[PDB]
């Protein structure tokens, strides 16, 4: 199995699924470049390094409330009810929101490590689960 992937058991259904401990992605089916290109949606919380964004001068939501918001956006994106770009534009606490959350291409050595590791472990087109850094909690979409 590719980097980060492990076989797991669903508590709900008792079916096997696969879980990636580097991206936090999970999927039902059984699943390195010099540069990748990613978009993200960042939800900040009261313990972020900078609890402020273009959306809200003072961010007061708890880390747990940020995680519920992230999980509801992942749900909508996976159901096809919303697309990732749309929710990044509206709700991301990063100023990249104005660019549909696009960060452009980057190599290793540039981003916070849990972000970098998640970005380089995703396949093209693949979205992470919740990824925690000192900025807050991210959903990451690898686009190249
Ligand atoms: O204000 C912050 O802490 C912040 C805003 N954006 C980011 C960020 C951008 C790209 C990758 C990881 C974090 N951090």
């Amino acid at each position: 199995l590719p980097p980060g992937w492990e076989k797991a058991m669903s508590r709900s259904s008792g079916r096997v699924y696969y879980f990636n401990h580097i991206t936090n992605a999970s999927q039902w089916e059984r699943p390195e470049p010099a540069r990748v290109r990613c978009s993200h949606l960042l939800v900040k919380h009261s313990q972020s390094r900078r609890p402020s964004s273009w959306r809200q001068e003072k961010i007061t939501r708890t880390k747990e409330e940020a995680l519920e918001l992230i999980n509801g956006y992942i749900q909508k994106i996976k159901s096809g009810e919303e697309d990732f770009e749309s929710l990044a534009s509206q709700f991301s606490d990063c100023s990249s929101a104005k660019a549909r959350g696009d960060l452009g291409a980057f190599s290793r050595g540039q981003m916070q490590k849990p972000f970098e590791d998640a970005s380089f472990a995703l396949r093209t087109g693949e979205m992470s689960g919740p990824v925690f850094t000192d900025s807050g909690i991210h959903i990451i979409l690898r686009t190249e």
